């Protein structure tokens, strides 16, 4: 059994010094001198903060790339999770157009089954529409898997034309699944990359060029206007920009069931950071680009007001040896940005610490919202009576720095090297089992399991 | 002590199968089987839900018209709020230009004192801003008042210009206070007034003209323009159509701190209602004035996305009689519609037993978010140990209509008059002390108090 | 030898008294009391006012639809457009898919050749995307066609792929080609023409919802995103409704260079025409549908303000027989209202005698702005020496209706039956040769040229 | 007599070679071998353009400042608008609240009286509205002056409350005439002044600040809901930036009868000039302020489409010693940039020559459009039989560059110091007489007149 006393709990709509005790993997009871019996684990909160575990809706641990794989596993990604006080993650599940779908949802399942420090599930993405789709995505969403994941991009590989999305969407809403997009246009995307490079312009400072601000706000209208015209409901991936933005936002004016994440990197990092030549600029190569440093404001004040709705990372870890196989061609760079373990950090500090984020609509950013929307609430993203005991005792005292040298994601660079925090996780627990004491990992193996969810959206 | 077993609460981010005891006024514990000493009023609440009471930040009780006053005393008032699930109530404060501020104050104080059924608070309205004004206005923030009530209308009565607003959205910024604002153009209104009724242009259809959704949106951006130079936090009171929330919309996705509220009757009711000829169209006339019905979908879906931050009423209750006093000129008529008592159950009704809103979004917008805003939080507006235990056992099983024929505010006409309803409160407690019980009113005189609250927004 | 003397001659940036003297084709002088050569066809404008000759960029002549045809002919057409004051039309040339695109030319080449009242040119539909049409397209090009029709709609049929969109606008912009664009979105219209199908929904009261606002409004978008990638100049052709006058002015705000034409019938009729049931409701069946009337303000307040820079009609006659050949489906109704005759005096009366529309606007909007676009200026569009002596007398103090039993296109119905109108062309004359007189035609056959433009748009 | 042959004639609406004769102060016919009597003056126009005189709706001549004056006169002023292809110009007649407004009006008709090279007009500030006011303006607007202007800005001075404008507005529109204002707020302008200058922020550099851009959307916004409300016609004068182009631009889309002014420091300077301390920076000290950078295209672009009507200077000449005036505190800076002779010029250039503005909307955007704005059509604003005989030969092949050194504006320095121009105005004529030929002044002492109006906008 846990118990934590002493601490402040704060939800997205509680703030309180109480107590919490758990017989077991769910909250018992709250309140003064709960009387736990012999043998519970004590955790003294005094002092700090509890908060709900927090959920990252948008990683990628197991993916290919052109011939490698991205860097994190199962077990070490969890574990930076965890390391950062995210203890549920949503994993894409990526199958191409080459691919079987079914057998890339279970190909992931069997990467992950046994093999995370704490729990998780997947998003399926549906990166074409033929004769054997629908029977499959039909398995994968009885099996649990309540969201699909659609791109606008990547032609012939990822991307789905008009007539896929459509046929996509009406399924998604006979299933009641929503379907998350990645939304820019396939299109657009490959033509300029192409005439860039007939051009001679190679180097990493032409990737946001190739796919300026104004090819995501169109994928994220069109994303949006086919969600009005099937009634499916959509969730518009790292959304990165203004334009884009204010599609989606007169999208959810007008009534279309649409909601957006963004990622901590394009609220901290600029385009200047991918225009810094050689490796180092590579290291900051993710699509959406990072974007012209105007953009932070406007994601933070939309974040402030609800406007935009989770905070995920895009977790997307490489070693710069990996980054480097684009050094002739900026299209070959593997894209992404690690930040799995320092997304809760980052946004604590930069928006509640240092900002104007308030620290309430900091958990729901960072936890209570995307368990909603992916069907993970009420077991996640709060603190009542009845949920998983994850929970994450916070130190509001903590000052500190983030680096490689500290970080626990499996690569060798980290997006936010040097970057202050003024806070940490000092514990964290999953269905009442601590896996990170005084900062220090105890994680026990395969502890973690798959998340299966009931459709809402019909 | 107090006791409810077996219901299933809902707040804005949780919902589980729990009992909750309060041993005195506050939340003890939260648990699975709770034993509770003998004499507790234990509650059975299977089958039903346990809502955090609900909470209305715009009502009027006091209210002078002419040589009469609106009905509602702060015992039927208070009453009536009850019976519909509001736990608390916030007042607005009004003495014209022409009243001395702090007698004001102290005549709305007096009136409330031991007179309400559940607890209460002022908003303070500045009709003027002058030396003496000022002295008044302070004395009566550290009275525990913490937001100030301005108006862009009423040239000369209510209205303050240009200088006046800014003076008073400095001094609350200085003091920590947040503005409320009830946004037209005070010019504008009484020259199409006037215009009107020297066309012969007198009858209750005429109201809707004379103040058109343009100078609400003038007014709105007006008051967010002034809030962004001043630095003042601010609440925009019963934006009632489109054009007016893409003003406030705007100014919050530029940053300013701007919240929005909307009321009931704007939800439901449209312009149509005013233009029935005689008391009938009488009854339906408010300002800002009731809208093209186009803008009922848009306010609700600005809702369901959190856009608009609270619903609340506008209480303004008058009867048929005193309406007759603007027989023969439309700006004669006391404007108004009553609602306390049927907020909750309309907009559960309306937004989640029939429509697109969320339970969540609906506790958010009915009590948790303007608990937050106006300095409540978290005595009020949740469910959490420490919390008074002011709580809602709703029953989703009830069918009902509406009728003035068994409501309880002090007036004789109800404006939703035969509008289904598709749950009620059963059970309704005020700090632990059941006040409606099997849905019948069981309060206790004065129990009531007056809430003080401290500034937040420096 | 022409000369018009004694009448108000008015373009888009002159308003003057003065007399106009063409030698031949062209016009030679103008002057105050000019003198001319005894036999000169001498037209006394005295009380009327003298406009350059109308010029409708957006006509079908030749069309296929079934095993039947649109039913004017280059003949009866141009009769028709110069009774109305219309001296140069601009005919949408639209092989299908399934067709061969330079025997498409070749063949609306034949059918216009020598058969013309007055002059013309095409606009050459880009159906597919492929080397034998691209080959094809630059023949068509380089015989004086500087502009191309593609479509986003009518799947497999007409319409263009993204890829599709992407080759023709590139192959545009490398020879200085403005597209024409018909935007909805293939899909979209296709599904919901299917869906309504199966549901029974057959009448034509479904042709508007199945391809609604929404739809014409993410067309637009796409295609000026598209414009905005390639560098191509762009043309949206008959755009109907406010979000997709919202989609287009925001690309012409932030830089496109994009264009935007609407055409009578959105000015002047609505969606209920359209629900009228029977062959009634089909004689208004046309894409993209009538809209709701609301959008008729939106359409002319931006046509005063410029926004909009072309009228023209869709000009598309079938006979009540041939629209009956949709009765038993909606999808089978042959899309098209007659208006190449009626343009100008509708604008004309709605917009100038009736409404806002300044008499400078109107003969920008109607004659020059579409010369400019088109490569037909200074030829066309204005009065000036060396201009094409193409002349409109035009009688203000006219007053009378429309009527299908006083017009001269070759169907059998009139959209805007029983409209009164506020003037007529009393004189038209082509290239100095009067074609009307008093009124009445005096045409001569064949007189009218193919007009070759050169490439203006690299 | 005049005969400007073997010019390229280019209107807003026409382009083509031909010869103009005019008898005496008007075009008397337009064609080739005209047959000019002896003794007329005949300009070679081979290789040369041959526009309309170009017209500046907005110039300050006599205008007082604290202590001092503005430093061109009616003869230095008008001199120098000539030199640069300027013909006429509308002076901002500006009595503050503290001065009779008939006085006002005589007295700067009086300055002017006599003594212009070239016609001109002005507007009528209304500083005030009490008792007297509507009687003035009515001698005033019988007396030609068809325009007026209102700020909304300069508390006490200039700045006219929301009644004065409404009663201004409404005056205007039973005149037929056309309110023209300055969007600002005079109280949030006037606190931020204080406020940065109680905080030791002296320096001109805190001018930009002092009045951002979101006060001038706001006074852009009221003014346009005033227009709406009364049903007046206005014209928003020097709109700097984009905030305000879209209060703007939604008012025109929404039908309000409002139009759009930018002068050129806001097409080609910046905020950054403003912040390179001392005297070089009170150079570029006006109001609006010159802003970011980001500004410029959204203004150019806007003008290429028609959004933006006209363009003007805002001419307001300060010597650098005048300008130091402001060496303690920004607000004692003297605000004005002189830019009357090299407005064309510049437009040309950085438009027609170098950039994407066409050369049709160069010659209505800086003749045609203001002259038709203001009464002044056709008389001004075009080339047509019957107009003045107001011609600029201008020479394409001219490269230059402008400077303080050849300028004849009668002050010390010059705003567009060392910017090249492409163009330049070879001859310019005022009623049929020569005023610069070769490139010099040859201007006759009194030749101008004052330009009476009819009003046109009720
Ligand atoms: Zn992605
Ligand atoms: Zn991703
Ligand atoms: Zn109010
Ligand atoms: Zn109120
Ligand atoms: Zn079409
Ligand atoms: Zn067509
Ligand atoms: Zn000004
Ligand atoms: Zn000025």
């Amino acid at each position: 059994p846990l118990l934590i006393k002493n601490g402040e709990i704060i939800t997205a709509d509680s703030r309180y010094k109480a107590d919490i005790y758990a017989e077991g993997e769910t909250i018992t009871r709250i309140g003064q001198n709960l009387e736990a019996p012999p043998g519970t684990e004590v955790i003294d909160a005094t002092g700090k903060y509890v908060f709900p575990g927090f959920i990252d809706p948008h990683v990628h641990i197991y993916l290919p790339f052109m011939a490698t794989f991205a860097k994190d596993t199962h077990e070490t990604g969890s574990k930076a999770a965890l390391m950062g006080g995210t203890t549920t993650y949503i994993e894409m599940c990526c199958p191409s157009r080459n691919d079987d779908a079914l057998e890339g949802y279970q190909l992931w399942k069997s990467k992950a089954e046994g093999n995370s420090y704490c729990d998780y599930t997947f998003h399926m993405a549906v990166s074409k529409f033929d004769e054997k789709t629908e029977g499959q995505l039909r398995e994968i969403v009885a099996d649990g898997i309540s969201s699909f994941k659609i791109f606008l991009s990547y032609k012939n590989f990822f991307g789905v034309d008009d007539g896929e999305m459509y046929q996509t969407l009406r399924l998604a809403k006979e299933l009641g699944v929503i379907v998350t997009a990645h939304c820019e246009n396939a299109e657009l995307v490959g033509r300029l990359q192409q005439k860039l490079l007939s051009e001679g312009k190679t180097g990493p400072e032409w990737h946001e060029p190739s796919r300026p601000e104004a090819v995501e706000a169109e994928g994220t209208a069109r994303f949006a206007t086919f969600l009005e015209t099937t009634g499916a409901t959509g969730y518009v991936v790292h959304l990165s920009c203004k334009p884009a933005l204010d599609a989606a936002m007169a999208a959810k004016a007008r009534g279309v069931p649409i909601y957006i994440e963004s990622v901590i990197p394009h609220f901290l990092l600029d385009k200047t950071y991918a225009e810094r030549g050689g490796v180092e600029a590579m290291k900051y190569i993710m699509s959406p680009p990072l974007r012209d440093k105007r953009n932070q404001k406007v994601l933070w004040d939309a974040l402030a007001q609800g406007f935009i709705d989770t905070v995920g990372t895009d977790h997307c870890p490489f070693d710069t040896e990996q980054k480097l196989l684009g050094k002739e061609a900026f299209t070959a760079i593997p894209n992404g940005i690690p930040a799995i373990e320092d997304r809760v950090n980052l946004l604590y500090t930069y928006g509640v610490s240092r900002g104007r984020l308030d620290i309430h609509r900091f958990v729901d950013a960072a936890s209570t919202k995307a368990a909603k929307l992916f069907g993970l609430f009420p077991r996640k993203g709060t603190i009542a009576v009845g949920s998983d005991a994850d929970l994450v005792v916070y130190d509001p005292q903590y000052r500190g720095t983030i680096s490689v040298k500290t970080q626990h994601v499996n690569n060798d660079y980290n997006g936010f090297e040097g970057f202050e925090i003024d806070g940490r996780p000092s514990v964290v627990t999953v269905r009442g089992k601590v896996a990170v004491r005084d900062g220090q990992f105890v994680g026990e193996k395969g502890w973690g399991k798959l998340l299966r969810r009931e459709p809402m959206y019909f």
